[PDB]
DNA sequence: ACAACCTCCTTAGTACATGCAACCATTATCACCGCCAGAGGTAAAATAGTCAACACGCACGGTGTTAGATATTTATCCCTTGCGGTGATAGATT
């Protein structure tokens, strides 16, 4: 179920048709929208630029977000779910980039 | 000599458990009315004071002007959308 969900549920969009301009006729409203930034130290774990369900396999340990993430030290870093290949290999180094470290 | 036994005698000892809702009456009955207490009343003076007078003196509030803030307008910027290209996932195996 950690795979079978971002599109599995975005089946949605083949049941909208009903409801949504059933018709030819959009609209002006609007969509309201919810931002909070770079770098802030509460910002997701995709704020490092990520590998495929890499980002849904690593966010499921509840290490949601960046500022946690510097604890975790190549001595103890695996507790994760699966996170197996190119996201674990060398992405440590660009996390310095937008400016994190470990140590 | 007493013993309990036959009969219907009467006595009277009890009657399971949990909970919620409602409001608090009926009596008549001379208390007499006489006396006098300290004890109610109030006049005149203690324990002390009112508020009107003429002064005193101040605060507050509303009218006026000023200040600056705010909500508008404008326009800029970024973060987000949705699709797409193609990603190393998921997890089976080494």
């Amino acid at each position: 179920p950690e795979e079978a969900i971002r599109r599995a549920a975005t089946i949605l969009a083949e049941q909208l048709e009903a409801f949504v301009d059933l018709r030819d006729v959009r609209q002006p409203e609007v969509k309201e929208e919810k931002p909070e930034f770079d770098p802030i130290l509460l910002l997701p774990v995709d704020d490092l630029e990520l590998t495929v369900r890499s980002a849904n396999c690593l966010k499921a340990e509840a290490i949601h977000y960046i500022g946690d993430l510097v604890q975790r030290t190549e001595v103890e870093l695996l507790k994760t779910p699966n996170l197996g290949k190119k996201s674990l290999t060398e992405i440590k180094d660009v996390l310095a980039s937008r400016g994190l470290s470990l140590g």
